[PDB]
C-alpha cells in the first residue's frame, strides 16, 4: 500500500516525467521546494539531496547549515497542467541532519511522533478532513494585488453575483487529476470568499492534502487574474476565512467516535477526546491562530469561536459537532485558520484530545443556544472560558501549557515562540491609519 | 414521466455530467446552489448532503444550523453552454431539518403545501405563465453596471432602435436548449426595456421556470457586456418592469377556467376565484412587491396596478382578463413584479384565490375604462380600493390579513414581516438627493 524505490522508477518511465520537485514546510506552514532533472532521481532516492537549513525559518543556524531532504515516496503525485517536455512531479519530503538523525525540528514529523502516541493507545488513523476557505483578490496592471474583491457575492450565491463560478472549477479540474476526492464548491459568506471541500484523510496525508490546496489554489487563481489568500480577516465587518478541522479516531475501518446505541451516536472516547481539546484549547491557540490577523477573525458575529465551549449542528461555539453520524462522526475544531501549519495544528489538536482519552476526563455540558448573544457573566456563570484576544496573550496561554510543549518537542516549541514574540513586537509599535484618523485631528 | 434514481445514475453515465448543481431558494427569491462532482452521486440521492442555514436569509439560527438537501429529481436540466470535462447538471432541491422533517421556512416546499389544499377542492393542476420583464444597462470598463441603457427604443422596435435582439436572440437559444417553450421575445414600452415569454406550467414548475430563466438572462447578458437588472422601476419616468402572474385551474387537461357557453367565457369558478384574488389583494402586496422600489412601479401611468380592481382587454387595473379563449383562459395579476419571490408569491395568489371558490364570493363587476383617470373621489363611489402605496403600509395591510398568514405558514410570514420591516426602517431614514436638491438652497 506503500510506493517503493522502483515503483517510482517505473513511474517516471511510464509517464515519461522530466523534472522533479522536492517539497517540505518549514515552521511558518510555507511550503519550500527545488526542482531537479529526473536524471537527479537516483540521488533523490538514496536521500543525498541537500539544502541550506540556515535560509528556512524555523530550522539550523548559519554553522551547521546543510541539511538533507527524505522523499516519502507515498507522495507521489504528477501536476496536470505539466507538458511532455516539462512534465513536473513532486515528492513531499521529511528533513534530516547530516548525521542522518530525522530533523527535531521538522513539522511534518513532529506529527508523525505524536501519532506514534496514539497508536500505543491502540488507535489505527486519526482523521482530518479540513476545511481551508479562502479570498480571490483582483490584480492590477503590473501583476500585484489589489484590495478589490472579486465580486460581492454571499453565502451559495451563483453567477454573475458569484464571480469565481470559473476559477473555482478549474481549482476543481486539476485537483481532481491530482487524486483529491473533491466533494463540494461553492461561494462562502463574506464577498470574494470561496470554499471547496475534499473527503477526509490520515493525518500525515490530510496535512500534505492542505499544502498541495494551497498550492494549486493560488497558482490556478493567477490565471484567472486574481490574487489568492489564505489570510484570516482581510478586511474589518465581514467573515473572516477559517480553516476547520474535522476530527476522528478510528480503531480501524471503525470509527471509535460513532455509537449505534445511544440517541446522540457519540462513543465516550469521542467525549473523552472533545474534554481534552475543550481543556487545552488556550495552551494551543498560538498554533491554530499564529498571525496577529488572527484575532481579528476571533471575534463574535461571524462564526468563527471566541469562546471555549462545544455544541451539535452549532455554529457560535469553538467545538461544532456535525449532525452526520456513521462513519462521518466528528468533532469540528473551528478555531483553525489557514495560516496555520497544518502539521503542527494536528499534532496540537491530537495531544490534547489524547490528554483527554490517557486522563479519562468528562467533558462539560453542550452549550445548545447562541454563545454570541450570551454577556460575560451569563456565560461566567456555566464556566465558559475565553480563548486569547491577542496574539500576545496567545503565546503567554503557550508557555503555561503543558501539553503543546509535549505535542512539539522542544525545538519548534522554542522557535515557534522565539518567532512570534518578534512578530508581536513589530506589530505592537507600528501605529496604524486608524490611530492617525481618530486621533491626529481630535488630540 | 416522474424520475427515478436509476433513470438519474443512468442519464448521468450517458452523458458524461461531471457536475452536480444542487439549487434551491431563500426567502428573498434568490437562488442558491452548490457545486459537486459526479463523485457524490450516490451521497446527492439518499439525500445526506448539508449546507448551513443561518447563512441563508429567512432560514434557521445560527444553534440549529444544519440542514439537509432532497433533490427533485424531476429538475434533471443540462447546461448547454457546458461542454464535457466541465459538463453541470443541475436539480432543483427542498430542504429538510436534522430530524428528517421538511422545512417550514422552504419557499418551494410551500408552494406544494398550498397545492395540496387545491387538490382538496379538486382541482388537478394550478398553472402560471410568468412574463419577466426586464432592464438591460451598459457595462463599464471594470465590469461594474452604469446608468446608460442599451438602446432608446420602445414597444416592439427594431434595430438598430432595438440593440438587444442581438442579446435576446441569444437567451432564447439557451432557453430553449434547457427545455423552455419560448413563445416571444421583444422590446417593451421603456427604453432598454425587454420581454421574453413562454408557455405556462404547473405551478411548482413554472416557479422554477422563473429561477432559471432569471438566472439565464443575467449570465447571458455579461456575454454581451450588459447588466441585466430585475429591479421593478430602476428609472423614474418611464415604464417599470412587472412579472405579470397569468393563472388558471384546471381540473385534469380542461381549462376549469373556461366556459364555452356564455359570450365573457369565463366559467363560476374563474369568477370566484378573481373575487378571493380581489379581496386578499392589499394582504399580499407586501409578498408580491417586496421592495421599497416596487411601489415607485405602483404609480398611475405607466401600464401597471395602483386600485384594486378587475376588467377585460384592460391595462390599468389590478386583474386583466385577456381576450384569448379556450385553453388560453387565463387571469393576469399585474401587481407582480420580478423582485418577487416566484413561489412566495403564487402561494399568496393560490390561496387568495381558493379563498374566493371555497367561500363562492361574487366578483365585483369590472371596472370597464381607463381606471388612471378616475379621481378618488370618482372611485370610492363604485368602492374600489387602492393599493397599498409604501412597503410600510403594505406590511402594515400584510400583518391585518388572515389569508396570507395561511399561505405562508408562521415561519416564513414571520421571517418576511420581520427582514421587510428592518428594509424599510433604514430606506425611511436615509436622505434622498430629491431632497438635497430641492430643499438645500431654497431653505
Ligand atoms: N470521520 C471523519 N473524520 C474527520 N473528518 C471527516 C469525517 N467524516 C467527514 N469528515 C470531513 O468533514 C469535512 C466537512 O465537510 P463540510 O461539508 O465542509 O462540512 P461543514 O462545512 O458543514 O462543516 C469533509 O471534508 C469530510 O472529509
Ligand atoms: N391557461 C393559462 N394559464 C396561465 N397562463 C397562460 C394560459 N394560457 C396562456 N398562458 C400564458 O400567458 C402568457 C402570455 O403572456 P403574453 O403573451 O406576454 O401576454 P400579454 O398579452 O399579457 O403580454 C404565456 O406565458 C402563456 O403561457
Ligand atoms: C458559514 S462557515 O460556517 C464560515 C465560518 C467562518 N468563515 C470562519 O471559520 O471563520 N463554515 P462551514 O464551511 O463549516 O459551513
Ligand atoms: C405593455 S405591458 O402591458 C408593460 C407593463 C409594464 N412594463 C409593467 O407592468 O410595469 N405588459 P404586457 O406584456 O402584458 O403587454
Ligand atoms: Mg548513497
Ligand atoms: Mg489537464
Ligand atoms: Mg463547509
Ligand atoms: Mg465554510
Ligand atoms: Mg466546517
Ligand atoms: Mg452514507
Ligand atoms: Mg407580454
Ligand atoms: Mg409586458
Ligand atoms: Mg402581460
Ligand atoms: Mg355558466
Amino acid at each position: 500500500r506503500t510506493f517503493t524505490k522502483e515503483d517510482i522508477r517505473k513511474f517516471v518511465e511510464e509517464e515519461n516525467v522530466r523534472y522533479l520537485r522536492l517539497q517540505f514546510t518549514d515552521i511558518l506552514g510555507t511550503i519550500k521546494n527545488v526542482e531537479v532533472p529526473v536524471s537527479q532521481l537516483e540521488k533523490v532516492l538514496d536521500n543525498e539531496m541537500m539544502f541550506d537549513g540556515s535560509s528556512i525559518e524555523g530550522f539550523v543556524r548559519i554553522e551547521e547549515s546543510d541539511m538533507y531532504l527524505h522523499p516519502d515516496l507515498d507522495t507521489w503525485v504528477i501536476f496536470p497542467w505539466t507538458a511532455g517536455q516539462g512534465k513536473v512531479a513532486r515528492l513531499i519530503c521529511d528533513v534530516y541532519k547530516t548525521d542522518g538523525t530525522p530533523f527535531e525540528g521538522d513539522p511534518r514529523a513532529n506529527l508523525k511522533r505524536v501519532l506514534k502516541e496514539m497508536e500505543d493507545l491502540g488507535f489505527t488513523d486519526f482523521n482530518l478532513g479540513p476545511e481551508p476557505e479562502f479570498f480571490l483578490f483582483k490584480l492590477d496592471e503590473k501583476g500585484e494585488p489589489t484590495l478589490e474583491l472579486n465580486d460581492d457575492g454571499g453565502y451559495f450565491d451563483l453567477a454573475p453575483t458569484d464571480l469565481g463560478e470559473n476559477c473555482r472549477r478549474d481549482i476543481v479540474l486539476e485537483l481532481e487529476d491530482m487524486g483529491f476526492d473533491i466533494e463540494a464548491s461553492h461561494h462562502e459568506v463574506a464577498p470574494g470568499q470561496h470554499e471547496i471541500d475534499f473527503k477526509y484523510a490520515d493525518a500525515v496525508t490530510a496535512c500534505d492534502n492542505i499544502q498541495t490546496f494551497k498550492l494549486v489554489v493560488k497558482t490556478i487563481a493567477r490565471k484567472h487574474n486574481l490574487h489568492a489568500t489564505f489570510m484570516p480577516k482581510p478586511l474589518f465587518g465581514v467573515n473572516g476565512s477559517g480553516m476547520h478541522f474535522n476530527v476522528s479516531l478510528f480503531k480501524g475501518k471503525e470509527n471509535a467516535f460513532f455509537d449505534p446505541n445511544t440517541e446522540m451516536g457519540l462513543t465516550e472516547t469521542a467525549y473523552q477526546f472533545t474534554a481534552g481539546v475543550l481543556k487545552n484549547a488556550r495552551g494551543f491557540t498560538a498554533v491554530c491562530n499564529p498571525l496577529v490577523n488572527s484575532y481579528k477573525r476571533l471575534v463574535p458575529g461571524y462564526e468563527a469561536p471566541c469562546y471555549i465551549a462545544w455544541s451539535g449542528k452549532n455554529r457560535s461555539p469553538l467545538i461544532r459537532v456535525p449532525s452526520s453520524r456513521g462513519l462521518s462522526t466528528r468533532i469540528e475544531v473551528r478555531s483553525v485558520d489557514p495560516a496555520a501549519n497544518p502539521y503542527m495544528a494536528l499534532a496540537a489538536i491530537l495531544e490534547a484530545g489524547l490528554d483527554g482519552i490517557k486522563n479519562k476526563l468528562k467533558v462539560p455540558e453542550p452549550v445548545n443556544q447562541n454563545i454570541y448573544e450570551m454577556n460575560r457573566e451569563e456565560r461566567e456563570a456555566v464556566g465558559i472560558q475565553d480563548l486569547p484576544s491577542t496574539l500576545y496573550t496567545a503565546l503567554k496561554a503557550m508557555r503555561e501549557n503543558e501539553v503543546i510543549k509535549k505535542a512539539l518537542g522542544n525545538h519548534i516549541y522554542n522557535q515557534f515562540i522565539n518567532s512570534k514574540s518578534i512578530e508581536w513586537d513589530y506589530y505592537r509599535t507600528q501605529v496604524s491609519e486608524w490611530e492617525r484618523d481618530q486621533y491626529m485631528k481630535q488630540y
